[PDB]
């Protein structure tokens, strides 16, 4: 047995996606990664990691690892 399973709980808590803006600029090299330029406002949905981030542009969605941003 074993295969493939993705199931969450009802983690009811203040699921809030927050805001950052970019400082420095940069496309994303990998599928994975996100792509836009200096001075934009991404939102990022999801920051398990201070090394991992996922955020949302009209560029694309995606990770921004290098952290070249600050948070408004």
């Amino acid at each position: 047995m074993g295969h493939h399973h993705h199931h969450h709980s009802h983690m009811n808590h203040q699921h809030e996606a927050r805001k950052v803006r970019a400082i420095y600029d940069f496309e994303a090299a990998e599928d994975n990664e996100l792509t836009f330029k200096a001075g934009e406002i991404i939102t990022v949905l999801d920051d398990s990691d201070p090394n991992w981030w996922k955020g949302e542009t009209h560029q694309g969605i995606g990770l921004f690892p290098s952290n070249f941003v600050t948070a408004d």
